């Protein structure tokens, strides 16, 4: 279980490595994935070893850049069809008018 | 040899992975330091294995 605190991820992480664990599922609101993967960055962890899964649907929205060229499998889920045309400029849309926030 | 610029690291760092060289001696001025560490981190090139 993570902890309370999302930054107290540090000796949940050192368990799981010292104990070789290769694989992991995850399951939270991503804004807790951003959390618990720069943890498992400057942990040292990103190696195409582990091989993470995620169930949060919005896998997408991360920042993959900063670990993307380490080789980790990162295979999420996610349903948003940007596949399609309309949806895609319905998303551009919303978009324009989402950064007021 | 390190290019020109240092941001121009990867393809070397890049070889040092592929062909598994678990040592290093480096040399710069620790400015260059910096950055060659930095690629070395995102690369997936700094671990308990190298030194």
């Amino acid at each position: 279980q993570l902890p309370a605190d999302t930054k107290d991820a540090k000796p949940l992480l050192k368990e799981m490595k010292r104990g070789k664990e290769f694989h992991v599922i995850f399951d939270c609101s991503h804004e807790m994935a951003a959390g618990i993967l720069k943890q498992a960055l400057a942990m040292g962890m990103m190696t195409e070893y582990y091989h993470y899964i995620f169930t949060t649907l919005d896998l997408f929205a991360l920042d993959v850049e900063p670990y993307r060229y380490s080789g980790v499998n990162m295979t999420g889920f996610r349903i948003l069809n940007t596949e399609n045309t309309q949806v895609s400029s319905i998303i551009e849309k919303w978009s324009m008018e989402r950064l007021q926030a």
